[PDB]
């Protein structure tokens, strides 16, 4: 995007540099009290929360580029007890105190807007997997997840869209009652694992079952949608 | 009252703009219309909805002022989803700013862009704690959190127990009539988790709703810790 390679900019001219992690690393922890900003440049992550009991659940996934801010701008408390958890092999963020963020985001309103915006993105979002899973259930929430991998990291192949994911993702992804639906995708031509490679052979299957995430993909990310459509 | 929310609501006017009353089963925007805006919900309760290929309303999301809304990107100006924004509560007022218009007025004003910023934020955690407590509970945990802000915001502690402050109509109301819900709602009653007394409704479980709707009563406890304190 050349709204984030923008926001790179001003961040790194405010003196503000980019961190690497490791996969497994939490770029920021639940039993921390700083709250921060987090501008995901590179890699993939997951928000997760861990219960008393140690059961650890996965509530969304991030690819870089995008902006998760774990405390309230105008409060700078929690929003939530959450880690945000590196499944890459590597990730590089630029990781801002809550309280600095508030100096540098008011001398300029195209970035804050950048921020804006990647809120509502996530409203939608977390709207539209509610939508599809009340209309498909699982089903429709298994088929967002191929669909947004098919868009994201997709390639055109003669044995299909190739989901271009290091073999390590793939399995932090996800891949009883689960095991079942998957079954049945491959036992219908949905996907193949060839070649060490992940197959989408019937697209509009995915379309049909995840519909307003299709939407939501469509509204927000019109240039990427358009790869595949 | 929300003193942000007041304030804000006084930025509007100063600015010149009025707010616009609304009845119930109105639609402050729709999913049809090309032009988005940005709702600032002063007082009433309304619910987001959208229509699938055969008609179906679809419930997806429930907001009762003082509250923001917006139906557009801020950047873009084009739509976030196609949603309806309808009326439940009995009347309801809310100011309609044009989507190119409010970044205008939030530009010129920081202190009124964070509390538009973190409405969006808490919508965020919202979601996601209604996303958590449905995959612990299923359909349960999300009828409880339901239940239970309904009764942080509008429960007044009595010796019948927590009244809460909303007519029956709104109150039965809040996928419209649905056979899983319905009975979700009537095993509560039956267990005497929530009552019907004396033409009202009170909650005598408050903990039942706690246990089953954890993580969105500790984004209440984070959003609004002041109500959250009152009923703890
Ligand atoms: C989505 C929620 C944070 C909004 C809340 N129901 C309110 O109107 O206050
Ligand atoms: C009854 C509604 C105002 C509740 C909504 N989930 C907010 O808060
Ligand atoms: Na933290
Ligand atoms: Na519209």
């Amino acid at each position: 995007n050349a709204q984030a390679e923008e926001f790179k900019k001003y961040l790194e001219t405010n003196g503000i540099k980019p961190k690497q992690f490791h996969k497994k690393e939490l770029i920021f922890n639940q039993w921390d009290p700083q709250e921060y900003c987090i501008f995901l440049y590179d890699g993939i992550t997951k928000l997760t929360s861990i219960s008393e009991n140690g059961t650890i659940m996965n509530l969304q996934y991030y690819k870089g580029a995008f902006v998760i801010m774990s405390g309230f701008i105008d409060t700078e408390t929690s929003v939530g007890y959450y880690n945000l958890e590196v499944i890459s092999e590597q990730a590089t963020a630029y990781v801002i105190k809550i309280n600095e963020l508030k100096e540098l985001l008011s001398k300029n309103l195209t970035h804050f807007f950048y921020v804006f915006q990647t809120l509502q993105k996530q409203v939608s979002y977390s709207l539209a997997k509610f939508n599809d899973f009340s209309i498909n259930g699982k089903l429709g929430s298994i088929c967002g997840q191929l669909l947004i991998l098919t868009y994201v990291y997709g390639k055109e192949t003669p044995d299909g869209i190739k989901i271009t994911l290091d073999n390590l993702t793939m399995q932090e992804l996800g891949y009883s009652a689960v095991s079942r639906i998957i079954s049945k995708l491959k036992q219908e031509k949905v996907i193949v694992y060839k070649n060490s490679c992940f197959y989408v052979q019937n697209l509009d299957y995915l379309k049909r079952y995840a519909p307003k995430l299709d939407e939501w993909f469509y509204l927000a990310c019109p240039a990427t949608w358009g790869k595949l459509n």
